[PDB]
């Protein structure tokens, strides 16, 4: 699991002043290795599919409501003619 | 002044990683054309909207106990 490289180590000293070729040092940390821990990503187990299935559900659920309601509202128009037409001919009897 | 050892950053420096036998066929790289995620992103978008829906509408058909008061007793106390 070591990376390969030809070279060992080289050194000529580190004059703060002297700076030349300015390339840049890989950064570490100062702590143990080990409790940089594992990569982990978990799915969440409801998937695309499941809330498809969940919201469809739904949709299906909340279309028998809207159906009872338009079958509700749409007897108000018989109402209408059934109750009006009589007093309409009460009217006309006098 | 300060010290540290060095390693040359060469174009020969490479890695070796290892791949599992199983690895590329996963059901992530793997995608076909249309998945249920976006799926997902438009029905609970309409189901939002039709709920938003529900308040117009029942904003709209508030007046249906309203409508008919005014309908009838101006007649009832044109009769009475």
């Amino acid at each position: 699991m070591d990376p390969y490289c030809p070279f060992d180590a080289l050194d000529v000293w580190e004059h703060r002043r002297f700076i030349v070729a300015d390339s840049r040092n890989f950064i570490t940390p100062e702590f143990p290795r080990d409790f940089w821990m594992s990569p982990v990503f978990n799915l969440p187990r409801e998937t695309a599919a499941e809330q498809v299935v969940v919201l469809q559900a739904q949709r299906t659920a909340a279309a028998a409501a809207l159906e009872n309601a338009a079958m509700q509202a749409a007897e108000l128009p018989v109402d209408i003619e059934r109750r009006l037409r009589p007093i309409e001919r009460n009217v006309h009897e006098i």
